């Protein structure tokens, strides 16, 4: 049988594709522990700037595979379901097919960007049998749509759609079934286009800034911001601008 | 009768303002009422779920100013009712027609909203030269894009439930006089599911924008903990398995 | 050479007009210190309530002078590229025109309201140049408009449209090209109509909060409620509307 989790380099892309299509790409060992696995390689390898994650057979993930972990499988790895609980570092877009729900639902919220089939189905039904989503749904459903709106969602743990969601700036880019992968590769190549430690310096700001302290929001940006400034490719960006030219990037 | 109205409907706390001559202002009586109601609906493990609205079709026009200018203790351990502590449980505002002002900071103190078409929100305060106090500056940027909530907050002008749909702010937007039937559908849908499930979600919700990134998911745990060990979480488990429904405790 | 920062009271609005359309009002030492002594002369006079900020000739500012920085000018004041690190007390409201992208649009964030023509242009390109941008574009685009919607933008420097950002809140008053100085007029005369230690206080609370710990926050926030109590204007709005005629503010 062919792996559960494939791993595809397209240049500065790390395309990331469930494979348990008859399973519907649920997480069991092997895709918790291959998922935590394609994080790391991204954010260790210089020559990559962004990742995809996509589900094999139209479909991105049923979720936690609850059989699996009856059997007494450990679905956890050290970044959770899959990587729901630390996502990596370098930006992530969430390639959504048909059935995401429940921790497909968290893994997509811990990634930074979807794209998405419009038939596509959200998810965050706990309360319906009297749990609680704990891979980081409720935290950060509320940051991404409307906060009435995934309040509504999270306490009556109905489904929703990409077409529905799509209002909210939930769906970075809303295309036919089918389509969000190809979608996805013309998304990532904008972002590869861009210097790899800037835009990965830039992510982190963005998450890490809603923590920080107004007096030191800009000192803290600093600090992230000074190795950039400094950095080969920051010379690179300029030289190749200066003559005409394509930057040549590094990741240093 | 009496100011406050509250009426229990299996799982859900109907809570009626009840002043439509004074356009449900509140007073000492008012307030007093809705921070008892705040309580019961929290201590009663037989209720999940609280709906306000105001009789007459009028929510709420907000601090009495008659009262407060006759010396009554207008506010309460809670604030305006409940806009400073609101409830741990969930709960809809069911708003029709007049809403401002100090009615606005009580919507935002619940958590969902069923409004009439023509309901009317707003935070006036500054045309009067004050600043609105019961919560409406700490929850509205939060709850709309956030220079429209400046926007709102700055000039004092009303605004419509219609206008205010377009932002997420509403969860259900019907013709007037519907709000009620309304938000009695919606608070079905949640009393459907698991009493305790549904406060620490909202209070996972509500908390999360408070927590260190780095301690969110051992905060988040600690409110888990108590509910994976819950008499109803097994029972959700046992019910889906036996293709019936569940029978919740509030345990 | 006429001054490269024009400063005009009306009533209690105090406009403040970039002056340099021949660089498309890019941010020079000049342009920098300029904007810096407006916050300061719009916080420290009472008899001002709210500013605009706008451009001469059709375009809002094109960022840092990169021909300024390159021979060494000391750009940045002590309140940022004009005043986007440290932005004025009293409510600004920013009326853009045309091009707007880069350290312009950083200068529009941060400004508490925005009017502009739908032609318009924003944008956050550093990535493409290898960079990060620092004047606190990524502190506060993702708090203005959808998360994943600002994360993209950021990541990928694409330059939007101010018809393009309406639909996500970042646009109070979308205009046709020209009319956006007349309707930020128009918005500020309803700000002025109010109190202005209520307005300034009422913007004060909405930025603070951001940062206070909930069990703290109602008694920060009546911390900077007191002085408006009892204040000379909050019995002066009370007795003007009591006899429905315009109150005659004071700023104290």
């Amino acid at each position: 049988m062919a792996d559960e989790v494939l791993i595809e380099q397209r240049d500065r892309v790390l395309l990331i594709t469930i494979n348990r299509p008859d399973a519907r790409n649920a997480v069991n060992r092997a895709v918790s522990q291959g998922l935590a696995a394609a994080a790391d390689q991204l954010d260790s390898s210089a020559d990559l700037s962004v990742a995809i994650i996509t589900g094999a057979g139209g479909n991105f993930c049923a979720g936690m595979d609850l059989k699996a972990f009856v059997s007494g499988e450990a679905v956890l790895s050290e970044r959770g379901l899959g990587f729901t609980n630390v996502p990596p570092r370098k930006p992530i877009i969430a390639a959504v097919e048909g059935f995401a729900l429940a921790g497909g639902t968290e893994l997509v919220l811990s990634c930074d960007l979807v794209v998405a089939g419009r038939s596509a189905k959200f998810g965050i039904p706990e309360v319906k049998r009297g749990l609680v989503a704990g891979a980081g749904g409720l935290l950060r459903l509320p940051n991404r749509i409307p906060y009435q709106v995934a309040m509504e969602l999270a306490l009556t743990g109905e489904s929703f759609t990409a077409e529905d969601a799509a209002k909210y700036g939930f769906i970075n880019r809303l295309v036919d079934d089918g389509q969000a992968l190809d979608t996805a590769l013309e998304l990532a190549a904008k972002i590869t286009a861009n210097g790899p430690l800037a835009v990965a310096a830039t992510k982190r700001i963005i998450i890490e800034s809603a923590s920080w302290a107004p007096e030191e929001a800009f000192a803290k940006q600093g600090e992230i911001l000074m190795p950039i400034f400094v950095s080969e490719d920051a010379k690179e960006g300029a030289k190749a601008f200066a003559e005409k030219r394509a930057p040549v990037w590094q990741g240093k």
